[PDB]
């Protein structure tokens, strides 16, 4: 059986160096890619589009709110008009680097607090769903399953790609444990390893509130101590003979 | 005999509104839109492209340096290397937009203290010149004839166009005249429709500095009163028996 | 009886000019200057303050969210930590060109977005009052009466002014009638100025949902035809006899 | 004998750490803080103030060009009235949080190109020097010594604070080497102590181009491994008997 892996990545700014893309990509089959909003300055896109490449990393656009300081973090109340002409802009920033280094724009999965809001908003799902359609009707929209976010993204005639964490907590509810709740992050790379090869294998993870939940994982998302769970779980999934690849 | 009129739009940000796109789309054949750095939020960009599209208008991009309260109007010390990538990011970036709107990207055209900079530098004139080959190898570079920046597109195997300016003096070396220097700026939209003329039907301008010298105007680039300009210019030709459309 | 006329001015961004301050400066007696967040470039605030001074207006600080494209008019969840932060930042900002230009900070006032989650939102309302509270005790903190934003601006010691909008409609609550609702914004000046007058002459105002509400004004906000409905008021109020001055 | 151990502090944005502000705190005697424009986001000012206040530190802008991305290192072309206003707000702009925090702006020291600009440009240095003595005649101003910086801040009646380099090579002409220049900066912490103690005993460096330069440091400027360096600089001047103090 085979599954991905993606990671966020290339959300360095400037002079501002953020987060391990170098630990990263050698661990990953995918990456999700900032694309100048709440990170990501063009050189720093084009040096992770590189990365990328050099280690045979598919790159998908992971578009934000217009709020650098905030590192896309922060709830803004933009209009879906808003919405979909900043994920625009974003995808075609980041195509044109793809584009001079001869790759092709492997997906697309929305970032922070926007992908937040498109889990509970359904005019800011839709927005992103055609944004996306607009540009490539072809494109996979990587989606939290049972949200009105996956419900657009289907609406809208997309392809969608189902999004699990080995590293979250879930609730009875298939649905992720609210982030300050007792337990609610899995730090452990051991017992995250362990979740992942259960959501691959079995389609299932112990739900926090009792027992446990159904869970189709077409792609693992991996987050400081990042490489350890992601070199963990990697491990864990290529010993046990699953593939790792890009979807 | 034919001739393209190109003039700078889809500027304004945000709330800021800028320029008369309304008044300019019905008079031109091509159009330079902002790109994000020096001006054109995504709305504005969309906005613009909607415009051009209206009107049968051709779009091509106005790349600049990353200076937005500067309006792209101040020299930057940019690495070649930054300067790629910078350009890249914002073809990329529209091109998004077109693509949505069913459009081609028509040509690219520096914006500003970036274009001024390309004209005088080869490292500058070089990375713009790559970054469209990367891009799209047959993507058209607008540049001032007898520069460096001329030459370093052609080097870098792109075709170029030859960009003319009707309401700027030029001096008998060819080039143009220094900007604050007593007469430099046509105002008279009359003498301004006048050298266009000239410059189409006989492929030379009267000289500031005595005399006349050679220009051939593959496009004419358009500015306040630019509608006004635009307009007498446009009337001009087609009276003329000119035809104005996209190169 | 005298009265306070202000309306927001120095909300131009570098190139892109914005509002008609040349024509509001005249007819004011407070300005509220855009800190360089959702308007008001450096260049721009020093222009703004250096008309003021000329005009004899006094100027007062108008914080807004982090928002430039935005015009800090769309809604952020900052915490209360980032809008004391925020606030601070721009109202030491403006200061300095005052102190340049030896002129006291003489209210503060928020705007937008910022201004509307301070009416709604104690935390929030409590961060920008604390802040304005930490740099300047005795500066005087513009609010909308009957608000959790009066409430927590006097909870916190400082002084407040009180805000009325003869341009706005207002329901028998006592509050400021909905945006879109019919007849919400009040168009002719004439009216608006008959509005005003009564404000400050007998301290009510008409209620669009029947009757009228009582209204205490220490000062009257003004908004495109900004300047003729100023001038309006401005006159109306001065050939009543009453005294247009800072507060 | 005294002198004051000065390093660059609070230049993290938003979400980005930077520096290694809570490693060099405990070594210095002046911080120079970024004021939002090539770094320091509001959140990041005031957590900078609050440490050096808890670390009795003093506290001086450190203004730079509008230029986040390239972190304020890049040469721009502003005029000497956007120098002017940008270096106001800037000033200001920390200053509201010093105010806050009950601490004075215990001097103002430009930062990267800006710095670069003013040490070479007369039109910059003086507009840097109008700024802050338009917000505090009595603010020390850093300079290079030698340079047209120093002479236009003398120029503008305003005190002035030599500047040495411990970790910098200089030439018989008493100006520091060019970056690039085998040699250039000094790496090994023991040495640049070894330097700072002359600098400081015998108002003396050694020269790279043979023998040793005159130089008198009022304040020594620290830079990676800067903590190293700092720690080895303060030890060795302490150590010494020499008091390290601000300025």
């Amino acid at each position: 059986m085979k599954v991905d892996l993606n990671a966020d990545a290339g959300e360095s700014y400037g002079a501002f160096a953020y987060g391990h893309d170098r630990e990263i990509f050698p661990l990953v089959s995918s990456a999700n890619l900032a694309c100048g909003f709440h990170g990501g300055s063009p050189g720093r896109i084009l040096e992770a589009v590189r990365l990328a490449k050099a280690h045979g990393v598919a790159v998908g656009a992971h578009p934000g709110f217009p709020d650098l300081v905030g590192f896309g973090r922060r709830e803004m109340a933009l209009s879906p008009e808003e919405v979909y002409a900043d994920v625009l802009y974003q995808i075609g920033a980041l195509s044109a680097f793809l584009k001079a280094e001869g790759l092709p724009l492997h997906h697309v999965k929305p970032h922070g607090a926007l992908y937040l809001k498109a889990c509970r908003d359904r005019e800011t799902a839709r927005a992103i769903a055609l944004a996306v359609k607009a540009f490539d009707p072809g494109l996979p929209l990587v989606v939290l399953p049972g949200t009105v976010y996956e419900e657009e993204a289907r609406k809208a005639g997309l392809r969608v790609v189902l999004e699990a964490f080995p590293e979250r907590a879930y609730l009875r509810s298939g649905q992720l444990a609210p982030r300050s709740m007792p337990g609610s992050w899995i730090t452990d790379p051991e017992e995250a390893a362990r979740r992942a090869l259960r959501m691959v294998l079995e389609g299932k993870v112990e739900a926090l509130d009792g027992g446990e939940v159904a869970v189709r994982a077409d792609t693992l998302c991996i987050h400081p101590n990042a490489p350890e769970v992601a070199r963990a779980v990697r491990e864990a999934l290529e010993q046990a003979g699953v593939e790792v690849r890009a979807f």
